[PDB]
């Protein structure tokens, strides 16, 4: 249900959003999300969902409050109140200058020149992946790849076992796109139980594995506590278990349904990586907030200190003012405007790793899979939240048109 109105907010503001069930998710949940940039619909806006809150709805408020963190602090990142309240990953729960010091760390396990080190393990897995797949002439895509190939890459990076992957992935789903069996804290628990005792034993018996790099790692100098680790990982865990997973379903989906943007790319295989970033503009996909820090005046709207305000990283290149056109995939597009990997001094640490695996993925199943549709009669479900997801995505092919390299 919806929450009062409080007195600071004018009646003329209020439309009534809500993020994890909007109104129109059966066409598609980008488009669900884009209904708040139809043009009766202001800049700035109040829902009265999930609490209350105010919804940035345009790039240039959400990259203004992404970049001005004196004033929209990350302390308190994610709606319901609840939640983000109860939220304290490293580095995401913590301003500047604070924040800068663990993303050093972070990128010591995610970062650019560990991506390179891993380039042939995630070719391997990818190609062991679809070649397994590709006599069947079918698939669950959501179950048979696009869980499977990301999260056991990053299984694999953190030493920790396959076997406990669906466990892991149910608490991630929890907070994320809640199906009410548990509330964020208890999930956020959850997950750090299983990691307490994984990161005592690295601390004593430390390895290469990412667990044992966080955890015996320096902070600008000094020894990181064994609970910053703990904060630091559950993070890195979200992102190995919730975010490529679902981009890469957006993505097969959406050419699966479009065989001419599928022979584009099957025709000129270069374009692919300027593909991803096409893809990764119009199936973004993550939305997060801040909270207000003191009374604020923000492009003509008076903000309360505590309010919070979602900031859909996913509506800034769905966004007509940054891209014309913003629902039509174009792989050609000049100058391709987004902040799917967020904005300011929170940059996404993990958009190299998800690159590699997304343009890794494409060109690897297009070399064996070329021609593939939806399975006939098949109507493919969107689900929202912080990160937004597909339930199911059934495949089909002829396995005559396939080829084994
Ligand atoms: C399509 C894939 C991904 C997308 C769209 C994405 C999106 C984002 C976004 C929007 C943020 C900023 C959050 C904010 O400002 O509140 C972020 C931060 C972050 N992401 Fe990613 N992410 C992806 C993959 C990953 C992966 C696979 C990892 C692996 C560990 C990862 C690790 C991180 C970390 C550590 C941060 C925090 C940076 C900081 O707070 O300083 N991300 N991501
Ligand atoms: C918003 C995020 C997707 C981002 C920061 C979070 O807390 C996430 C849920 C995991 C990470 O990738
Ligand atoms: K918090």
């Amino acid at each position: 249900n919806l929450a009062p109105l409080p007195p600071h907010v004018p009646e003329h503001l209020v439309f009534d959003f809500d993020m994890y069930n909007p109104s129109n998710l059966s066409a598609g949940v980008q488009e669900a999300w884009a209904v708040l940039q139809e043009s009766n619909v202001p800049d700035l806006v109040w829902t009265r969902c999930n609490g209350g809150h105010w919804i940035a709805t345009r790039g240039q408020l959400i990259r203004e409050a992404y970049e001005d963190y004196r004033h929209f602090s990350s302390e308190c990142p994610f709606i319901p109140r609840e939640a983000g309240e109860a939220y304290d990953f490293i580095p995401t729960s913590m301003d500047p200058p604070e924040q800068r010091q663990f993303r050093a760390l972070a990128n010591q396990v995610v970062g650019m020149p560990v991506v390179d080190k891993l380039e042939n393990r995630i070719q391997e897995l990818a190609c062991s992946l679809i070649e397994s797949l590709r006599p069947q002439g079918q698939c669950n895509f959501t179950e048979d790849y696009a869980e499977p190939f990301p999260i056991r890459i990053f299984m694999l990076l953190a030493g920790l076992p396959e076997e406990d992957i669906p466990h892991l992935k149910y608490l991630t789903d929890q907070m994320t796109r809640p199906d009410g069996s548990m509330t964020f804290a208890e999930a956020k628990e959850a997950l750090y139980d299983y990691l307490i005792p994984i990161i005592e034993q690295r601390r004593q018996k430390p390895g290469t594995d990412a667990i044992s790099i966080v955890a015996n790692g320096q902070v600008n100098g000094r020894p990181i506590t064994s609970d910053e680790a703990k904060r630091m990982c559950g993070l890195l865990l979200v992102g190995g278990l919730e975010t490529v997973v679902n981009f890469l379903s957006f993505s097969m989906e959406f050419l699966a349904k479009s065989p001419e943007h599928r022979q584009e790319l099957i025709e000129r295989p270069e374009r692919i990586p300027a593909a991803c970033e096409e893809l990764l503009r119009r199936f973004s996909l993550v939305a997060d907030g801040r909270i207000l820090t003191s009374d604020y005046e923000f492009h003509g709207v008076q903000l309360k200190k505590g309010d919070q305000i979602l900031l859909p990283q996913m509506l800034s290149g769905l966004d007509e003012r940054e891209n014309a056109c913003p629902m039509h995939v174009d792989f050609s597009r000049q100058k391709v405007s987004h902040t799917t990997f967020g904005h300011g001094s929170h940059l996404c640490l993990g958009q190299h790793l998800a690159r590699r695996e997304i343009i890794v993925t494409l060109k690897e199943w297009l070399t064996r899979i070329p021609d593939f549709s939806i399975a006939p009669g098949a109507q493919i479900q969107h689900k929202s939240g912080i990160v937004s997801g597909v339930q199911a995505l059934p495949l089909v092919w002829d396995p005559a048109t396939t080829k084994a390299v």
